[PDB]
């Protein structure tokens, strides 16, 4: 029901972030955002649109990573993932 979530595979540096990135950000427009977090695995779940991308995965291995990663840590896609070259992003409704 609309309900989409974002994961990928980071965690701890995100609790943090997400808190002091989203914690606030996902309480303005966002009805309340939760935080997973799982020793390499940030797993986010939000009410309406997250934001998604695969550069860093590039910086750590150079090479599909943009993808590789994506689709390694997307896998909570749940709500399709529109790329945009660099970065794509998860959502539910049009």
């Amino acid at each position: 029901s609309n309900a989409v979530v974002l994961v990928l595979m980071k965690s701890d540096e995100i609790d943090a972030i997400i808190e002091d990135i989203v914690l606030k950000g996902g309480k303005a427009k966002n009805p309340s955002i939760v935080v997973e977090d799982k020793a390499g695995f940030w797993w986010i779940k939000a009410d309406g649109a997250i934001e998604i991308d695969a550069a860093e995965a590039g910086e750590l291995l150079g090479k599909p990573f943009s993808v590789y990663d994506l689709l390694i840590n997307v896998s909570s896609t749940v709500g399709r993932a529109y790329t945009l070259g660099t970065k794509f992003t998860i959502t539910s409704e049009l």
